[PDB]
């Protein structure tokens, strides 16, 4: 019924696509149909997809980046994987292949002849040229001109043969097909570049790690070839793991960002790998063809993986690679951009910005995950996170910069490491003794949010060990666990916002039961147990909180549930808690750690706890509502040195969280753990 229109770039690809079509028709009765649209290069395909004349094409990651730019706006939806299906690799190695006895090293490439897969491609172009950049003769813009003056001549398929003739000089295509961006140029692609070297049109080929073994005959003339290593030595072709230029992400199928039919694309490809995958059929091979190498998909792929929905091109490629790509394409610690979540945090941020004289700038997002993603992508620089989210951010590659401290007051606060706060379970003293730790089934729970330390990871981790199931919403009766599935019973007690409707169960300040205070309010108004930090009761009772719901509460009206079944007063969490919680911390990308840390230590020297008059001046650690930007009981931000999320959080906490990985519903976590190695 549904049709996926695949874009081909050559007569050879068109031949394979016709057989893909015919074979899928026969093998799959109801699965999407395939039809083929024949263009003459990947760039014509990207445009055909944008204009809705086609739906899909497979691209080297370097070109995924170009497809993801305006005005094309395509996104990667399915990735090739290499290697064994039980340990799929979503990267491959770029290498430089030379013939034995040619006697030159990496540092002597000047004046040689080069064979490239194609302009703008990972192994063929982006990686080798990024490495050689500093040796190219200036001016290096555009890069083509500099490359044409560095190598004596080359074959770079897809280069403009009119403006850069030397880049197309060693290519082998006839007439108008010379230097073509397709299999009509014999030296196009991995196979082509290798043939370029083989036939002595070039002295070096920039290809991938499987290229030589894939393209050499029945037996091994393989001893005739070697690899150029970056330490200026040469190694055998099967020793690429010790002689590669870089590791690069998989070729991926791309599609329209809006109305891209990706559902259809995955359904097609998934069924196709089942019937016509590696060694699956004599009638048709997805990853092979008698008409050529790497047609439609690479011959070294062994299947497909669906790309998570939150992985856009930036996330798929990774920030380092996007920066190298950006570097070759366009031809400081002045400020810290904070990521604020929602309106109240944005207003506190704005105030900070003004008071700081612009050293702090403010970027907004509607939830924690969107903030973390902005930081990873370079749209923001820092925010403070609960341990549960540090874990997620750490998987996405962010690093802890400074810790919030809660126990140490005064001048030594910044230099004192704290062990952590405590995750506890708080109940009303008035609840009968049947309410205890071993009898929570069917009870009404209040949680700070899904994926936070005290609110979720610690308690739900403990419970998972008992019930051996991720269906928490079938264990508890009804609760408020912000961030849960909207029609779950774990959203049923949530009350959203007083001003705007439809905000129930959101994991942000629109939800009145969100956060430490929030969950304590949930306990007071509706729940039986709150999963929260120690001290939340003391901080919101006996008059410290003046809001209607809290003004008459007393500390003595609450108790803690201990794991042995007993109950203790709230002043005794040290002997009645669920586990230690790592202190919340400011995270940043590895390139900004120093900058973020140094400026914040200066911010707090001006705006920290010692400010006796908050109003005339700004107070970083006090908040109009609750835990705006930092926890309200934060005494200072403290140095953590050079550490990683794993050592910051501790093996005990890492163990607990990883224990729950099967139950995770975080879309960010799913995107940040997609890639191998
Ligand atoms: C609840 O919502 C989801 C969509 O987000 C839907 O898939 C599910 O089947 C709905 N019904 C149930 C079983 O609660
Ligand atoms: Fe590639
Ligand atoms: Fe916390």
């Amino acid at each position: 019924q549904k049709t996926v229109r695949w874009c081909t770039i050559s007569n050879q690809e068109a031949n394979k696509c016709s057989s893909f079509r015919e074979n899928m028709s026969k093998a799959v009765k109801n699965g999407p149909l395939v039809s083929c649209v024949k263009k003459s290069s990947y760039l014509d395909c990207i445009k055909a997809i944008r204009d809705k004349e086609a739906d899909a094409v497979t691209l080297d990651a370097g070109l995924v980046f170009e497809a993801g730019l305006a005005p094309y706006n395509l996104k990667p939806v399915v990735a090739e994987f290499y290697g064994q299906k039980d340990n799929p690799q979503t990267h491959y190695y770029a290498v430089a292949v030379v013939k034995k006895g040619s006697n030159f090293q990496w540092n002597q490439l000047q004046g040689k002849r080069s064979c490239h897969t194609g302009l703008g491609r990972s192994a063929g172009w982006i990686i080798p040229m990024g490495l050689l950049y500093d040796q190219l003769p200036e001016p290096r813009k555009p890069i083509e001109k500099a490359v044409a003056s560095f190598f004596s001549s080359s074959c770079v398929p897809c280069a403009d043969p009119v403006n850069f003739p030397k880049l197309c000089q060693q290519c082998a295509g006839k007439g108008a097909e010379k230097c073509a961006c397709s299999n009509h140029e014999p030296y196009f692609g991995y196979a082509g570049a290798f043939n370029c070297l083989k036939e002595d049109a070039g002295d070096v080929a920039f290809v991938k790690h499987s290229t030589v073994l894939e393209n050499l005959p029945d037996k091994a003339d393989r001893d005739q070839y070697e690899l150029l290593c970056r330490d200026n030595t040469r190694r055998p072709v099967d020793d690429y793991e010790n002689c590669y230029l870089a590791q690069v992400p998989s070729h991926a199928v791309v599609a329209r960002s809006v109305d891209g039919q990706e559902d259809s694309i995955w359904e097609l490809l998934n069924q196709a790998q089942e019937h016509f995958g590696r060694d699956k059929s004599p009638d048709f091979q997805l990853f092979s063809s008698s008409h050529g190498k790497d047609l439609l998909f690479k011959d070294s792929a062994n299947g497909f993986l669906k790309i998570p929905s939150k992985m856009d091109s930036s996330l798929y490629l990774g920030y380092q690679y996007v920066t190298a790509l950006r570097n070759l394409r366009e031809e400081e610690c002045k400020k810290v951009r904070w990521c604020a979540i929602g309106h109240e945090e944005t207003q506190k941020c704005d105030a900070w910005s003004i008071n700081s004289g612009g050293k702090i700038e403010c970027v907004s997002a509607e939830n924690t995950e969107d903030c973390i993603a902005k930081i990873v992508k370079g749209e923001a620089d820092a925010m403070s996170l609960d341990g549960g989210y540090i874990y997620i951010a750490g998987k996405c590659g962010l690093v802890p910069v400074l810790a919030e401290n809660y126990k140490t007051e005064g001048e030594n606060c910044v230099n004192t490491p704290e062990k952590g706060y405590l995750a506890v379970a708080v109940v009303k003293k008035s609840s009968g003794p049947d309410l205890n730790w071993n009898n929570l089934k069917g009870k009404k729970s209040c949680h700070t949010a899904v994926d936070r330390t005290a609110g979720w990871n610690i308690p739900m981790g403990l419970l998972y060990n008992k019930i051996n199931s991720c269906k928490f919403d079938q264990f508890f009766g009804e609760g408020c666990a912000p961030g849960s599935q909207r029609n779950s019973s774990l959203c049923a007690l949530c009350i959203g916002s007083e001003r705007a409707p439809g905000r129930e169960c959101l994991a942000n300040n629109h939800e009145r039961y969100y956060g430490y205070t929030g969950a304590f309010r949930c306990l007071v108004e509706k729940g039986d147990v709150a999963f929260v930090k120690d001290q939340v009761v003391q901080q919101n009772t006996d008059g410290k909180n003046k809001d209607d719901w809290a003004k008459d509460l007393k500390q003595m009206d609450f108790e803690l549930l201990c794991q042995n079944g007993a109950r203790e007063p709230v002043d005794n969490a040290e002997n009645c808690h669920l586990a230690r919680a790592p202190n919340h911390a400011v995270v940043a990308r590895d390139d900004k750690v120093t900058c973020v840390a140094e400026e914040l230590l200066k911010q707090q020297a001006q705006f920290g706890r010692h400010v006796t008059d908050c109003s005339s001046s700004f107070c970083m650690f006090k908040s109009n509502t609750k835990d705006l930007l930092f926890r309200d009981d934060t005494q200072c931000l403290a140095r953590v040195g050079k550490t990683t999320y794993e050592s910051y959080l501790g093996a005990d906490y890492i163990t607990a969280v990883a224990n729950l990985r099967k139950c995770s519903t975080s879309k960010l976590l799913e995107a940040c753990t997609f890639h191998s190695a």
